[PDB]
């Protein structure tokens, strides 16, 4: 028991790391095979349109048919039904939700949707941490929570190569009333470290969005980051309302009717699959359009069209009950709004010698701190994904001036809203 | 009021890191200026060994005369005083120790000594986090020990660029079964991540001391890393008793006698300067020979020579009370034994088709796992320093076997044995 739960945490770490890197490799393989089949025939334009449309719609409806038939809790980004599962409601079951998330989320994520590559694996981690817990028959009460939390943290630490954010996101989703034991936090630590080690064995790159060397921001332009924090704080609790107002709408237009729900899912996967070809910087995981939008490459007249198309696809494709989270779409939806304000700022203030590149890095985690209201795992997640650490002072300002002002306007966090809605729908069955 | 204690921990995390990179810039600048002064006048040997015994020895008398006149609790490895300060004893008075530990441990470590740059910055972290708590005059015993553990976890993470291994030493060097609040662990994390961010802001590096990607480790050769763990397990507590015995012998040969103590410190610094000049890899911070000894460069006789010489000089120049910590040179003293075991293995089993590099990495976090008895921060520290993550299973096998044999035969961790010895000694001196 004492020095065995640490070995259990090590098994959780290596299994979640291997599953996350296999999920990433399968998604990359499906995307590369899809674009290879696109280049394989190059005769005319509408045939290429329909072969990019019907494919990745069949691949999306495969994932939709697998989720809406076998396990209904896999739809909805994974962090709901693991935050409640950290409590004693909405339980997890690896015999149902673990295979469907992997083998029907890799298809609908690598097909070309605008879904996230963190949401599936952050629930894959918790379900593995429950699976290898219960298959050893290690009975307990706190042991279940400290073998579920290490999986729920490892599923992010092996997802974004960020252990310092992978532990902080599972810290900032707890209750500070009761204090915790030293064996539990060590069981989280060992699982996080084994998962990021099993991630770093396969892949070697220490960055994830290679923007590279940038310019520092002096103290004369520091207040514009606080102004951008005010913009992100007044934009924070509106996107959550848009998600929660599109979710009941997409459920209303296809109430019940699984064989119609998967046709709606195919029709919404084919749209973003076509948009991945006709104009590729509006759909996908976002990492194909973040380093293009950090440096100045997008025009101002095209940037608002990119932002509007981006929000209208990341509302309408995720919220229909799809296997994907909001860490990968939001980290591009924030940086587009960041580089727009950066272009306006460099056009407005010539006496600062500033560029819009640092304003794009200083707006990635701003939306992640204004919507999820977790401002300590946005900043370090950004500074571990991209590597320009030098804008740490114009990142904490636009984080804690965004969430502090969004607290005053009134708005619940997103994962404490989807979980609240499904907790109402749990007791509202009879 | 907690948000304020989180901002307090942010002040600790931004002061440490800056202080650690200032310490690193100072020790590198002093070593570079000594290397430049050795080649300015480069006529012959006897007019250069005398200046190598003059400088990097007056720089040792400087640190010794600092640490013996102003604050005597700053002398020796740093971190056992922080281990005492995490309990309700050994008061870390920052006005006495922070103007002496930095300004003497940059000198006695830029003097080419055998010591390491982890101890004198983990105590700098703890003393900074104890300084900022009284300068804001917000009291509380649970409001304290969250700015002391914050600095003690900040110092190591800014020393070795290891924000993962910087927390787990504080995890594994605290009391078990004691429940800790979420505000405390968040105040630890804020200091850790600020202390690695404002470390990596200056010296842009992908890692610390590097070999590159070595070979992989197949499943057939895991039966030999356990034997290496057996060797480090029977070596560890003997090394810890060697440290304590050399400390007792040096205090026997110098009881009090501050002028003779700083003269012995000058002689013991000039010794390191001379042996560092005549041989490029037998002294230093244990970082200038780990890439040399990991790849195949040395012969086996030269390897046992550098191992015996470093075993001599680590005990001989650490237990004299100089401001330096044995947490960096233990890595080099372990990896010379690891590459010696690899040199035995490439001759005894040539059909395994392995080289001595994959056994030179698994000796770094083995002596640090045996003589310190914290294996889950010696497994991760090596993988954070050298970026060859592809051997995690041999490091786990070697570390677990080393701590298993070190616990079976017996012995105490060094950073707790030194603390227990000085806690007995101070009450033996008083009353």
């Amino acid at each position: 028991t004492p020095l065995a739960i640490l070995f259990m945490a090590a098994v959780v770490g290596t299994l979640v790391g291997l599953a996350a890197v296999a999920f990433d490799k399968g998604v990359a393989w499906l995307q590369n095979q899809r674009m290879g089949a696109l280049v394989h025939t190059a005769d005319n334009y509408p045939l290429l349109l329909t072969v990019a449309f019907l494919c990745s719609a069949v691949l999306a409806m495969f994932g939709y048919f697998l989720v809406r038939k076998y396990a209904p809790e896999a739809g909805g980004s994974g962090i709901p039904e693991i935050e409640g599962a950290l409590e004693d409601q909405r339980p997890v079951r690896w015999w149902r939700v673990l295979p469907v998330k992997f083998f029907g989320g890799l298809g609908t994520l690598g097909g070309g949707m605008v879904l996230g590559r963190e949401g599936p694996t952050v629930q894959i981690g918790g379900n593995i941490g429950r699976m290898v817990l219960d298959i050893f028959r290690l009975k307990g009460d706190e042991a279940r929570h400290t073998l579920l939390a290490t999986g729920a943290a490892a599923g992010l630490a092996a997802a974004f190569n960020a252990p310092l954010a992978g532990i902080l996101f599972i810290i900032e989703e707890m209750r500070p009333q009761f204090r915790y034991t030293l064996i539990s936090i060590k069981a989280v630590f060992i699982g996080v470290i084994m998962s990021t080690i099993m991630y770093r064995i396969f892949n070697h790159e220490v960055a994830l969005i290679d923007v590279g060397k940038l310019s520092d921001a002096p103290l004369n332009t520091l207040w514009l980051y606080l102004i951008l924090g005010i913009i992100f704080g007044i934009f924070g609790p509106i996107f959550n309302k848009w998600v929660l107002g599109m979710q009941d709408l997409l459920h209303r237009v296809h109430g019940g009717n699984i064989t119609k729900w998967v046709l709606m899912g195919g029709a919404i996967g084919g749209l973003c699959g076509l948009l991945g070809f006709v104009a590729p910087a509006t759909s996908g995981g976002g990492f194909n359009l973040i380093p293009i939008a950090t440096a100045g490459n997008f025009s101002m007249g095209m940037l608002v069209f990119i932002f509007v198309a981006r929000v209208i696809t990341t509302l309408l494709c995720f919220s229909s009950g799809a296997p994907g989270g909001i860490f990968a779409p939001m980290l591009a939806l924030g940086t587009v709004l960041g580089t727009a304000f950066g272009m306006v700022a460099v056009e407005l203030f010539p006496q600062y010698h500033l560029e819009a590149g640092t304003f794009a890095i200083a707006g990635m985690g701003a939306l992640l701190a204004a919507s999820i209201r977790a401002p300590l795992t946005g900043i370090i997640l950004v500074l571990e994904m991209t590597d320009n650490y030098q804008l740490i002072l114009p990142m904490i300002i636009t984080g804690l001036g965004a969430t502090l002002l969004a607290q005053f306007t009134g708005g619940k966090p997103l994962y404490s809203a989807i979980l609240a809605r499904t907790l109402a729908k749990q007791e509202a069955e009879q």
